[PDB]
C-alpha cells in the first residue's frame, strides 16, 4: 500500500431539498466528548451564539459518529439520517461514511466550516448549489483556528488545506485570535470579510486569580505528545540538559499537564510526572503553587496555557513564531527567539536562580459580539 | 510507546587530535548509491571542486554506512574507523553509530554541513572546538538545498531544523538556486556570507536536446510517492478528474517517471503507467516524444524535471510557491496559483486541446564559480 488518494477530500455529495428558510449548517469532524477539545468546543460555542429564532440549525458530522452518551449534551437536537429530509429547527446528521450517499442541501443552506477539509467540501457544495438553483454563490463562514497547512509537511494535504484560503467565492473568515488574523494578512490571503475573537480566561480559573499563592519549587510543563505543535519531545530534551547541568535540579519538581502520558526518566532519578487533564479546580490549585512554566506553540497562535500560567504568577518559557512574540503581552512571559534544548535549559536555570507585575493583555480577563453583524450578512 | 528523544540530534562527540593543516570535513547522511540523488549528489560535486592541494578532505557519514560496492566510486579515499586518527589526505569516516564513541576533530578542521541535522551537529562541534583549542569560532559552510523545516509539520524537528539558520556564529550559506536564496532573504535569515548555484541541465540530456522530435499524445508525470514535496496523490486525483471529464482522454497515454510504483487505474480502463527510474538515454527518448508534462514542487525550489521537460518541448504544469513562479522563466511552463485537482484537470484539458519557443532562463543550458572566493575565506 502506497499513498494513492487523499481521504480528507472524499466527495461530499448533495441532493436538492424543498426546505424553505435560512438554515445554518455547521460542518464539524466530530461531536464526541472524546474529541471535545479546543477547536470543536470553540466552534460549537460560537455556533450557539447564532439566533435560533432567525435561523434553523444543522450540525453535519464529517469524520466520526457519536455515542448515545455523546448525544446527551445535544438533547435539544434531533439525530437524523442523511437519507431523510425533515424540516426540524435543530438537527444533527452523521455523514462520515459518504460513498454513494448524499445529504439534502436546501437553496438557502448556509455553511460554516471548521477543519480545512470541511471548508474544502463547503466550497464544492456552494458551487453545486449555485448551479442547481440558478443563484449567486452563498457566503461561507469559515472559523479559522490555526494555519492548518502547518499540520502537514509540504505535501498534497498542505496545498489542499491552503487551497481553502485561496478560494475566490464569498467567504467570511472568523479567526481564533488577532495574531492569527495578522499572520493570514501578512501572507496575503483575501476573504470577503474578516473577524477575530481574542483568548479569554476560563471562567473557573478567573475566580482563583486573586487567591494568596504559596509558591513551591515546581516547573509546570504543558505536555501533549500527540499534538506536535506543542513540541513535547523538544521540551523533554531540554529537561534532560537542565537536570544534568543544574546542580540544584534535585530541589525541583517537574510536572506535566495536558495529555496523560507515562512518567519519563530525566536523569539523576528525577522524572517528568504526568498529571494529564485535571478538573479546573485542581488545575487552578497547581497553578497557584507553581513557579515556572514551559508551554510551546509552533504556530502564530498564542495558545492558552502560557496565558493562564502568566496570570497565576509563573515565569513562563514560550516561543516566538513569526509575528508572534508574547514577551510584550505580559512581564511573566519569557519568549525564546532561538528554540533549541540548550537555550530552553539555560533559561530554566536562570529562572530557577531567580526564585531566590505588568500586563498588556487586559482583554484576556473580564466576546462574540460580532455574531449579530455576521447574522445580517449571511 | 511515545517518542522521548529526537533521533536527528543525537550527540556528536569529538575528541582532540594532533593533525596540523586545514582540513575540509563534509558531513553527509550517506554516500550509498541508493541515496546518490538530489542533495547529497550535489554536495559531493561541490566538495570535489575544493583544491586538494590546499585542503585535506574528510567525509563523515552521519546516517548510513556504505556497502563494499558503494565505496567503488571513492577509490582515492581511505575508509577509516572513528577510533583511528590518521593524517590521510583523503578519508571517509562512518559516524552514524555514535553512542559512547568520538570522532577526532583537529584545531583547523572546518565543517561543511548538508542536511539540517548535520549543520546542527557542526554548530555544536565548532563551539566545542573554540573552547578546547582556545580559538575564535571557525566558519561553517552550509549547503542549503531546501527550506528543510518544510519537510516536517510544525513540530520539534521543524524548529530544530530552523534553528540551524538562526545560528549566530560565523556561517557561510551556499543555496541550491537563487529562488531559494530569495526565499531565505525574504524571511530575514542572516549569514556571514551568501552564495548560490543555479540549475544546470544534465549534460547527458543536453546531448539529445537538438534531436528531431516526433511528439505523441503522451502526458508525462513526475511520480514520486515517497517524496511528499512532489504531491503524487494530488496529481493522481487530478488525473482521475481529467479522464472522467475530458471526452477525448482515451486518445492520451499517461506515464509516470521518477519512482517505481504500481500502475494506477484512473477510470475508463486508462492507467497511469509507471516507468520509474530510467537510464538518462531512455528518459531523453521519452522527453522527445511526450507533449504534456506535470511536475509539482511544494517548495520555493524550482525542482529539475519541470525545467527538463520545458526544454524538450513539453507544455508543463507546475505550481507557484511564494516567490517562485516558473511561468516567467519559460514559455512552455504553466504555473498554477490555486492548486487543486479541479484546476490541474482543467489545465490539462486546455493543453490537450492545444495539441490540436521562448526562454528567459539561458543559464540552464549554457556553476561553482565562487569556490575560490570561499577557499580564501575559510
Amino acid at each position: 500500500f502506497i499513498e494513492t488518494s487523499i481521504p480528507e477530500i472524499t466527495p461530499f455529495n448533495a441532493r436538492t431539498s424543498s426546505i424553505k428558510g435560512k438554515r445554518l449548517n455547521l460542518l464539524v469532524p466530530s461531536i464526541n466528548q472524546e474529541h471535545m477539545f479546543g477547536g470543536i468546543s470553540t466552534a460549537l460555542k460560537l455556533f450557539e451564539q447564532f439566533d435560533n429564532k432567525k435561523f434553523k440549525k444543522r450540525i453535519i458530522l464529517t469524520d466520526a459518529t457519536p455515542n448515545p452518551k455523546d448525544l446527551q449534551s445535544f438533547k435539544s437536537f434531533k439525530y437524523v439520517m442523511p437519507e431523510e429530509d425533515k424540516d426540524f429547527a435543530l438537527q444533527i446528521v452523521p455523514f462520515n461514511d459518504r460513498y454513494n450517499r448524499t445529504i439534502p442541501v436546501a437553496k438557502h443552506d448556509i455553511f460554516i466550516a471548521t477543519a480545512w477539509w470541511t471548508a474544502y467540501a463547503a466550497q464544492r457544495i456552494v458551487s453545486w448549489q449555485s448551479d442547481t438553483y440558478g443563484i449567486p454563490p452563498n457566503k461561507i463562514l469559515y472559523i479559522i483556528q490555526d494555519f492548518e497547512p502547518g499540520f502537514y509537511q509540504w505535501s498534497s494535504q498542505y496545498v489542499l488545506a491552503e487551497s481553502t484560503y485561496k478560494y475566490r467565492g464569498p467567504q467570511i473568515a472568523v479567526f481564533n485570535s488577532e495574531l492569527l488574523k495578522q499572520y493570514f494578512n501578512n501572507k496575503g490571503y483575501n476573504f470577503t470579510d474578516e473577524y477575530f475573537f481574542q483568548p479569554k480566561i476560563n471562567t473557573t480559573l478567573k475566580n482563583y486569580i486573586n487567591d494568596k499563592r504559596q509558591k513551591e519549587k515546581i516547573i509546570l510543563v504543558y505536555g501533549r505528545p500527540s499534538v506536535k505543535r506543542n513540541a513535547f519531545t523538544l521540551i523533554v530534551e531540554a529537561l534532560k540538559i537542565f537536570v544534568q547541568k543544574y546542580d540544584r535540579s534535585n530541589e525541583w519538581k517537574i510536572i506535566s499537564v495536558g495529555e496523560k502520558h507515562k512518567d519519563i526518566a530525566l536523569g539523576k532519578g528525577i522524572h517528568l510526572n504526568s498529571l494529564g487533564k485535571l478538573t479546573l479546580e485542581d488545575y487552578a490549585d497547581l497553578l497557584k503553587r507553581s513557579s515556572i512554566g514551559i508551554s510551546l506553540m509552533i504556530s502564530p497562535h498564542p495558545s492558552y496555557p502560557p496565558l493562564e500560567m502568566a496570570h497565576f504568577g509563573l515565569r513562563v518559557i514560550t516561543n516566538k513564531y513569526e509575528n508572534k512574540d508574547l514577551s510584550n503581552w505580559h512581564s511573566n512571559i519569557v519568549s525564546l527567539e532561538q528554540l533549541n534544548p540548550e537555550n530552553i535549559a539555560e533559561t530554566l536555570v536562570e529562572l530557577c536562580m531567580s526564585f531566590n507585575e505588568s500586563s498588556n493583555m487586559m482583554f484576556y480577563i473580564n466576546e462574540f459580539s460580532f455574531i449579530k453583524e455576521i447574522e445580517e450578512k449571511l
